[PDB]
C-alpha cells in the first residue's frame, strides 16, 4: 500500500487538484462546446479566408497549430504544482514547453545555413543585423533599462522560489563574472566592466534576491483563508478576492539542507545549480551565434517564457530531491531539463564559429573553474548549515 | 460526493489503470533513463550525422519530431479505456491522432496548389498519377485482393466493438449504395457493378460481420482468469499467456437500445452513425480530390491508424452515451471526432474541381436521403427491439 501513497505524491506535484471550489462555473468542463467551437472556427477560416498569398498560408496556419495544440494542452496536459490563478493556463504553459522542446529536436537535424534561413524567414531584418573612466553619476542610472526591470524581477522571483541567499548569490557572482569573461573572449567592443560586477551584482542582483527573500519570508508566515467571491458583502472585498485569485493560495516552507544531508542529497542540489547556470549560457550562446536582437519579440518572449516555466519546475524539482514518498519527476521539470540540454546541443552544434583553437580551450578551463568554484561554496554553505 | 463519483467515471474511461500486477518491471516509470537516452541520442545525431543535403535534414527532423512527440505522448498523455497489451501503446495511439489533427488544422489554412506540392513532395510520384455480362466463376474470386482481407478484418473488428447486426448491416448496404452512386456520378470506368453490392456487401461485409458477432458473443460468454507469467510452471502455458496478454482483459456487455430508450439515446446512437458514414465518406473523398494510391505506405497506414483509434472512440462514446455517471466525453473521442470532421472540411474546401454544378445538388440530394434512410432503418430497429 506504499504504491498508493507513492502514486498520490506524485499526482500531487504533478496534477495539483483545486480545493474548495465554490463558484463551480469555472472548474466543470464544457469539452462538447469546445469541440463545436473548434469546427465551426476551423469551418469560418476554411471557407472565407483568402489563401491566395502562400506565405500568409503558412504563417497562418503555424499560429493556429499553436494555438489547437494549446488547446489540446488545457485538454489531456498535467497542470504542475500549481492551481492558481486557474489550472489550465499552467497546462497552456506545459503545451508551449513541449513546443519549444519539438521545436529544438527539428533544429537538431537542419544545417547551419537552413536554421539561419528559418531564423531570415522568421525576422526578415535578420539578415543586417550587427570610455569609462568617465563614468558620470548619471550616465550611471542610464544603464537602468527596462531590461534592468526584467534582471530585476527574474532574480525577485528566482529568490522566491529557491529560498537561500547562498545559491541565489552564488549563481548570481559566478554568472556575472562569466559573462564578463566571455565578453571580453569575444570581441564585443567590451570596455566598460563596471556595469556587469558592481551595478549588475548589488543593484539588480543584490535587490532582487532581497525582495524576493522579503517576500517569501512573508508568504511562509501569513495565515491563508481564502473566503468565496460570493459571500463577500462589499465590492472592495469582491474586487480584492478577484485580485488576489492572482496570488499563491498556499506557500511551501523551503529547506535545501538538512542538519546531516545525504550524499544524494548535495549532489542533487550541485546539478541543480549546474542545470541553473547552463540555461543561462544557452541565451547568450543562441543569441551571439544567431545576432539575435534583445527587443525582438521572440528574443524577450523566450525569456519570459522560460521565466515562467521555472516556477514550477524549481517546486517539482525540491519535491522529488527532498520528499521520500515522490518517486517520480514532474513532467515539467523533465520537459525543462530536456530542454536546457537541447539547447546546449544546439549551442555546440552550431557554435563553431564563435571561437578560435585557442579560445574554446579558454571557454573550457574557465567552465571547469566554474563548476569547481560552485562546488567549493556549495560546501562552504553546507558546513555553514551544519556548524551554525 | 457526487461529483468524486463524476469524475471516478471519466477516469475509468479515460485513464484506465491496471490491477493485479505480478510483473512489476512492466509498470515502473523510469523517467530520467528516458531523458538520458533522449538527450544522448540527439546527442549522437547532432554530433555525428551528415547534414549536407537539406531535404534528407527535413525529412530525418520529421521523422523525430514525431518519435519523440510520442515519447512525450507515452509520458503525458491519457490512456483510454484500454490496458492491454500496455497503456503506453494506446497513448503513443493517443498521440499520433493529436499530430493528424494538428496536420489537417494546418492543412486548412493553405490553398490548393500548396497542399498538392506538399503530397508531391511527400510521394514524388504522385505528380503522374491516374465487360461485365462475361463474369467468369474465376474473375469472382480474383476481386479478392489483399484490400478485400483489409475489408473482412476491419468489418470484424467494427462487428465486435458494436455489438450490432442492425447498426453493422445498415452502415454496410448504405455505405456500398452511397459507394457505388459517387462511382456512377465520377466517370471512372464505373462498369461491373456486381462487386459491390453482392461480393463486398454479402461476402465481405457480412462475413466479417458474422466472425466479429461470433467472436464478440464468445468473449462475452467466458470467465476471464489470469494467472501471473512467474507462476506457470511449464513452457507452453508460459508462451500461451505471453501471447494472451494481446488480448482483452475483460470484455463490456454493449447494449445501444434500452426497453424504453429516451429522446436522448436514441439522438445519441442517430449521431453516432452519421459520424460513422461520415468517417467512410472522409476516405473515398480525399482519395478522389488528390490522386491517392491504395498501395502507398500513407494511404493504407491512414486507414490502418483509423482503424486503430476507432476501438477506444466506440468504448468511450457508448460509456458516456450510456454510463449516467460519465458527465465528460474522453479525450480520444473528442480526438476523433474533431478530426472526422477536420477531414470532411478539407474534402469540401479542395473538393470544388470534384463535380459540376448538377452533380453536386445530385450529391445533396443522395446525402440527404441517406440520412433518412439510416433514421428510417434506426427507427425500425429500435421498434423491432420495443416489441420483439
Ligand atoms: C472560464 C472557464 C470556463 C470553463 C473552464 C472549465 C475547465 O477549466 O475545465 C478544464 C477541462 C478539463 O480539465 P479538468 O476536467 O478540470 O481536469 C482534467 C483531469 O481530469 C485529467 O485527469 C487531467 O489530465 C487534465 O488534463 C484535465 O483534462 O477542459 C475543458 O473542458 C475546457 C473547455 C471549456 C471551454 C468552454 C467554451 C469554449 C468555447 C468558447
Ligand atoms: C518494457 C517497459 C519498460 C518500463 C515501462 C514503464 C511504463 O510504462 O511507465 C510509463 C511511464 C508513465 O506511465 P505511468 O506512470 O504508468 O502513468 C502515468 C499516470 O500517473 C499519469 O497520471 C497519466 O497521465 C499518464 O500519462 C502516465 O504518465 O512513463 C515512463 O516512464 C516510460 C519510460 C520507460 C523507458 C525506460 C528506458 C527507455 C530508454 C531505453
Ligand atoms: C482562465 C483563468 C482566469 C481566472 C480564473 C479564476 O479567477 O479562478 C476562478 C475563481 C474561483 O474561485 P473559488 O471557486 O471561489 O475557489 C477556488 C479555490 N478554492 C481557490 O482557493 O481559489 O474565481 C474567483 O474567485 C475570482 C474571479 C475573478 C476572475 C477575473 C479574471
Ligand atoms: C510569453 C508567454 C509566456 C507566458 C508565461 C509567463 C508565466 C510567468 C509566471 C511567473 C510567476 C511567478 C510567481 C511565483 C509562484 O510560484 O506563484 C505561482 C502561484 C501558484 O499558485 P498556488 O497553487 O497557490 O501554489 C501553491 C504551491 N504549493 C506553492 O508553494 O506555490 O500562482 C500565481 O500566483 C501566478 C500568477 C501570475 C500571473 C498570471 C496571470 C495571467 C492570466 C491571463
Ligand atoms: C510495450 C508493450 C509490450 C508488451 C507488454 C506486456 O507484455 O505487458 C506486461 C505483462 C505483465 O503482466 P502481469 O504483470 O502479470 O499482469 C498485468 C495485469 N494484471 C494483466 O492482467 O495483464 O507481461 C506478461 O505477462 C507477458 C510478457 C510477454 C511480452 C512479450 C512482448
Ligand atoms: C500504422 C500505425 C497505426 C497502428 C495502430 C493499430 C491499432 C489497431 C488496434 C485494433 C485492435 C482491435 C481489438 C479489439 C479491442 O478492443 O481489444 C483491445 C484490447 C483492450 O484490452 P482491455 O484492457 O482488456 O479492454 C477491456 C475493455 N473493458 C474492453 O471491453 O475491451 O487490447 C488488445 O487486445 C489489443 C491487441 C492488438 C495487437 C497490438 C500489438 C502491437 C504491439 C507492438
Ligand atoms: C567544458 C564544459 C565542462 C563543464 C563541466 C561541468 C561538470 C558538472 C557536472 C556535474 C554532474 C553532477 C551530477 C550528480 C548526479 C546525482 C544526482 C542525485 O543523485 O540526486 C538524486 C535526485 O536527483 C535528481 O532529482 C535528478 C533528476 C532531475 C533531472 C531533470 C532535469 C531538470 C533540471 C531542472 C533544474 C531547474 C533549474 C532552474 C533554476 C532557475 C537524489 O535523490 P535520491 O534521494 O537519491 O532518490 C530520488 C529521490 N527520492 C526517490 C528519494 C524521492
Ligand atoms: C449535403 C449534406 C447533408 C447531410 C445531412 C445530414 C444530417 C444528419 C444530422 C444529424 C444531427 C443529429 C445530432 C443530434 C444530437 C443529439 C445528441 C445527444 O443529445 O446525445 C447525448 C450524448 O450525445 C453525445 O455523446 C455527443 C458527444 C459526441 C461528440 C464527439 C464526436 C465523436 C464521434 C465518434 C463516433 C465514432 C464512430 C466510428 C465508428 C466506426 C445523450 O446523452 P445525455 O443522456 O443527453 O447526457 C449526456 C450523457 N450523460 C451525461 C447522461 C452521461
Ligand atoms: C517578487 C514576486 C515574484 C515577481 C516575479 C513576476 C514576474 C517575473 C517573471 C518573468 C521573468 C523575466 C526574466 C527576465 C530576465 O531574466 O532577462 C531579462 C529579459 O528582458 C525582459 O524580459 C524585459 C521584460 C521586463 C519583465 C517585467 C517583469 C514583470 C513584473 C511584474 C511584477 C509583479 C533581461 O535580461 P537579458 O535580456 O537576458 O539581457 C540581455 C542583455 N542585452
Ligand atoms: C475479430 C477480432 C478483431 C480483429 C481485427 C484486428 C485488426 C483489424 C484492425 C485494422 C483495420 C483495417 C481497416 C481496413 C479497411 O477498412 O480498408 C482496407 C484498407 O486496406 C488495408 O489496410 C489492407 C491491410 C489488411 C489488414 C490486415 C488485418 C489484420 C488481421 C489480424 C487478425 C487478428 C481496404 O479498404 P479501402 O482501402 O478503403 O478500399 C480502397 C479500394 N481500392
Ligand atoms: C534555439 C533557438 F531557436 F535559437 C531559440 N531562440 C532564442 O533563444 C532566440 N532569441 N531570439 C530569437 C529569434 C527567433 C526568430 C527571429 C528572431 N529575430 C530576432 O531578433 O531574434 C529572433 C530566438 C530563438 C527562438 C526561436 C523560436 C522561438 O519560439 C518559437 C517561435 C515559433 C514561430 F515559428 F512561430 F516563430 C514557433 C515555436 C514553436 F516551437 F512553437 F514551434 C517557437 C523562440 C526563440
Ligand atoms: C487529408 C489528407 F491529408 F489527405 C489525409 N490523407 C489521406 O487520407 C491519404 N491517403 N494517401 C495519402 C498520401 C499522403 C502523402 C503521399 C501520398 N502518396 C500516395 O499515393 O498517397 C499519399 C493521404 C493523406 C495523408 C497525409 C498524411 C498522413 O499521415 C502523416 C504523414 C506525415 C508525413 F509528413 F511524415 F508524411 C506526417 C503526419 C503528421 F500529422 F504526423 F505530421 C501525418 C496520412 C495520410
Ligand atoms: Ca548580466
Ligand atoms: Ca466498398
Amino acid at each position: 500500500k506504499d504504491d498508493v501513497n507513492y502514486k498520490m505524491h506524485f499526482r500531487m506535484i504533478n496534477e495539483q487538484q483545486v480545493e474548495d471550489i465554490t463558484i463551480d462555473f469555472f472548474y466543470r468542463p464544457h469539452t462538447i462546446t469546445l469541440l463545436s467551437f473548434t469546427i465551426v472556427s476551423l469551418m469560418y477560416f476554411a471557407f472565407t479566408r483568402d489563401d491566395s498569398v502562400p506565405e500568409d498560408n503558412i504563417w497562418r496556419g503555424i499560429l493556429s497549430v499553436i494555438f489547437f495544440f494549446l488547446i489540446i494542452s488545457v485538454l489531456a496536459f498535467p497542470n504542475g504544482p500549481f492551481t492558481r490563478p486557474h489550472p489550465a493556463l499552467w497546462r497552456m504553459v506545459f503545451g508551449l514547453s513541449v513546443l519549444y522542446f519539438l521545436f529544438l529536436v527539428f533544429l537538431l537535424f537542419l544545417n547551419f545555413e537552413q536554421v539561419k534561413s528559418l531564423m531570415y524567414w522568421l525576422d526578415p531584418n535578420l539578415r543586417y543585423a550587427t570610455n569609462c573612466h568617465v563614468i558620470t553619476w548619471e550616465r550611471i542610472i542610464s544603464h537602468f533599462d527596462i531590461f534592468a526591470f526584467g534582471h530585476f524581477w527574474g532574480w525577485a522571483m528566482k529568490a522566491l522560489l529557491i529560498r537561500s541567499y547562498g545559491l541565489c548569490w552564488t549563481i548570481s557572482i559566478t554568472w556575472e563574472l562569466t559573462e564578463l569573461f566571455f565578453m571580453h573572449l569575444l570581441p564585443n567592443f567590451a570596455e566598460c566592466w563596471w556595469d556587469q560586477v558592481i551595478l549588475d551584482i548589488l543593484l539588480c542582483n543584490g535587490g532582487g534576491i532581497w525582495l524576493g527573500m522579503v517576500v517569501c519570508r512573508f508568504l511562509e508566515m501569513r495565515t491563508y483563508h481564502w473566503a468565496s467571491f460570493k459571500d463577500i458583502h462589499t465590492t472592495t472585498g469582491k474586487i480584492k478576492r478577484a485580485v488576489l485569485q492572482f496570488t499563491p493560495a498556499s506557500w511551501t516552507y523551503v529547506r535545501w539542507f538538512d542538519p546531516k544531508s545525504s550524499f544524494q542529497r548535495v549532489a542533487g542540489v550541485y546539478l541543480f545549480m549546474i542545470i541553473w547556470q547552463l540555461t543561462e549560457l544557452n541565451t547568450f550562446f543562441l543569441k551571439h551565434i544567431f545576432v539575435f536582437q534583445a527587443s525582438h519579440p521572440l528574443s524577450w518572449g523566450r525569456i519570459l517564457f522560460i521565466g515562467g516555466i521555472t516556477a514550477p519546475t524549481v517546486r517539482q524539482y525540491y519535491a522529488y530531491l527532498t520528499d521520500t514518498q515522490c518517486k517520480r519527476v514532474g513532467t515539467q521539470c523533465w520537459v525543462f531539463g530536456v530542454i536546457g540540454f537541447l539547447e546546449a546541443i544546439v549551442c555546440i552544434k552550431f557554435g563553431q564559429d564563435l571561437f578560435s583553437k585557442t579560445q574554446i580551450l579558454y571557454v573550457v578551463l574557465w567552465l571547469l573553474c566554474v563548476a569547481f568554484t560552485t562546488f567549493l561554496c556549495l560546501y562552504g554553505m553546507i558546513w555553514y548549515a551544519e556548524h551554525y
